[PDB]
């Protein structure tokens, strides 16, 4: 079953045991798939570029969250919470900044790579290992730093 197949029957499930905080993230979970594919104009996404979106949805809530938080509203610090713990069952298990750290030290390591002139060679081995695990921004970004 494909992700979306699941994200519909999810949809219908939630519809059915009045789920509402789970329907609504399932819902603009998919509009954003489909949104994606609409952007880059073709019927869907390969699975990396699912990946992408997950993660960059997963990225926003957790943004969204530090930001109310700041604010002192914790009623919506609350409300992103539950979407967080919602939309994780749909990811693989997530990567904390220290777990990347290591895997980014592990695999400029292995490939022999020391500086940014080699990123493409340390980015193409280590996203098999993090994507969907963490967000790209982060990865793209702990790479190059740690690159001379």
């Amino acid at each position: 079953m494909s992700l979306l197949e699941r994200l519909n029957q999810d949809m219908k499930l939630y519809m059915k045991n009045r789920e509402k905080d789970k329907l609504t993230v399932v819902r603009m979970v998919k509009a954003s798939l489909q949104n994606e594919a609409i952007k880059l104009k073709k019927d869907s996404l390969t699975e990396d570029e699912e990946l992408t979106v997950l993660s960059r949805e997963l990225k926003q809530r957790k943004d969204s969250l530090q930001e109310f938080s700041n604010a002192n509203r914790l009623d919506l610090v609350d409300k992103v919470q539950k979407e967080l713990d919602i939309l994780e069952v749909y990811l693989p298990e997530q990567l904390s900044e220290e777990e990347l750290r290591t895997i980014v030290n592990e695999t400029i390591a292995e490939v022999g790579a020391s500086s940014k002139a080699d990123m493409g060679k340390v980015m193409g081995a280590i996203m098999p290992k993090v994507k969907g695990k963490a967000d790209g921004s982060l990865i793209n970004k702990l790479v190059s730093s740690q690159l001379s």
